[PDB]
Protein backbone atom coordinates (compact mmCIF):
# COMPACT_ATOMS: atom_id res chain seq x y z
CA UNK A 1 0.00 0.00 0.00
CA UNK A 2 2.47 2.63 -0.29
CA UNK A 3 5.01 1.64 2.82
CA UNK A 4 8.23 0.55 0.76
CA UNK A 5 8.86 -2.67 3.54
CA UNK A 6 10.73 -5.73 1.85
CA UNK A 7 9.15 -8.99 2.88
CA UNK A 8 6.04 -8.49 3.71
CA UNK A 9 2.90 -7.55 1.56
CA UNK A 10 2.95 -8.30 -2.42
CA UNK A 11 6.05 -7.31 -3.06
CA UNK A 12 7.35 -3.38 -3.67
C1 LIG B 1 1.45 -6.78 11.43
C2 LIG B 1 1.74 -6.50 9.99
C3 LIG B 1 1.29 -7.49 8.96
C4 LIG B 1 2.39 -5.37 9.63
C5 LIG B 1 2.71 -5.05 8.17
C6 LIG B 1 3.32 -3.65 8.01
C7 LIG B 1 4.10 -3.53 6.71
C8 LIG B 1 5.54 -3.13 6.79
C9 LIG B 1 3.49 -3.77 5.53
C10 LIG B 1 4.18 -3.68 4.18
O1 LIG B 1 3.54 -2.72 3.33
P1 LIG B 1 4.07 -2.48 1.83
O2 LIG B 1 3.44 -1.19 1.40
O3 LIG B 1 5.55 -2.69 1.71
O4 LIG B 1 3.35 -3.69 1.03
P2 LIG B 1 3.37 -4.00 -0.55
O5 LIG B 1 4.64 -4.75 -0.85
O6 LIG B 1 2.11 -4.83 -0.75
O7 LIG B 1 3.30 -2.68 -1.23
NA1 LIG C 1 6.20 -4.88 0.92
ZN1 LIG D 1 2.87 -0.82 -0.57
Amino acid sequence: ICLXIKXIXHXN
